[PDB]
């Protein structure tokens, strides 16, 4: 049987998917510790960045889980991404104990814009600034892929890299009453919100677990940029990102929530 997860239908992916857009056609790659086979998605590619991984299969859990609700394939089982006929590249950047170089995430970004990548989905962050990794986000940004990055999991009111960088869209995490959970970054440069509280996804071992984190708020938003980008296949990155803003739901704050919660039904419209 499938379970559609809380956050699903929270920013109503199932209304696109009743209008026929589920991603088809739009290369998302998750840049994190990989993706492990599993029955509920359809891995198409990738390549690995960490010198003692040259697999691109996940010794953490964390890509999996993001994987999942970006693309969970619809189905008789399990659970349901956002677009879930997107095609999905793992690119590790991050190792199975989730540590990560910036060389490493940088050349991730640099093979997304390198392969025609639509969306890069970065579900990670430092509170520092780097010049390497500034240099890949706009790089792969003027080769058309839009790049999604979490705000960060401190509760701090300025928000991590590379999410805080003009080029990268910035994603907080909401709860079940649709207020921003507690440890999610805000401030200046926040640019949207989605669920990231108890939220179920695909886990290695061919199994389904819950997390927590703005690390899962920014897929459900990858996810809705690419049934932006199957229903306008013209639109370029800022336009898809603007849209998505330009939508969203306000809930409050700017500064707490920037444009409000992503809404997959309103942005297909
Ligand atoms: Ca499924
Ligand atoms: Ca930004």
């Amino acid at each position: 049987g499938q379970s559609v997860p809380w956050g699903i239908s929270r920013v109503q992916a199932p209304a696109a998917h009743n209008r026929g857009l589920t991603g088809s056609g739009v290369k998302v790659a998750v840049l994190d510790t990989g993706i492990s086979t599993h029955p509920d998605l359809n891995i198409r590619g990738g390549a690995s960045f960490v010198p003692g991984e040259p697999s691109t299969q996940d010794g953490n859990g964390h890509g999996t889980h993001v994987a999942g609700t970006i693309a969970a394939l619809n189905n008789s089982i399990g659970v349901l991404g956002v677009a879930p006929s997107a095609e999905l590249y793992a690119v590790k950047v991050l190792g199975a104990d989730g540590r990560g170089a910036i060389s490493s995430i940088a050349q991730g970004l640099e093979w997304a814009g390198n392969n025609g990548m639509h969306v890069a989905n970065l579900s990670l962050g430092s509170p520092s600034p780097s010049a390497t990794l500034e240099q890949a986000v706009n790089s792969a940004t003027s080769r058309g892929v839009l790049v999604v990055a979490a705000s960060g999991n401190s509760g701090a009111s300025s928000i991590s890299y590379p999410a805080r960088y003009a080029n990268a869209m910035a994603v907080g995490a909401t709860d079940q009453n649709n207020n921003r959970a507690s440890f999610s970054q805000y401030g200046a440069g926040l640019d949207i919100v989605a669920p990231g509280v108890n939220v179920q996804s695909t886990y290695p071992g061919s199994t389904y677990a819950s997390l927590n984190g703005t690390s899962m708020a920014t897929p459900h938003v990858a996810g809705a940029a690419a049934l932006v980008k199957q229903k306008n296949p013209s639109w370029s990155n800022v336009q898809i990102r603007n849209h998505l803003k330009n939508t969203a739901t306000s809930l409050g704050s700017t500064n707490l929530y920037g444009s409000g919660l992503v809404n997959a039904e309103a942005a297909t419209r």
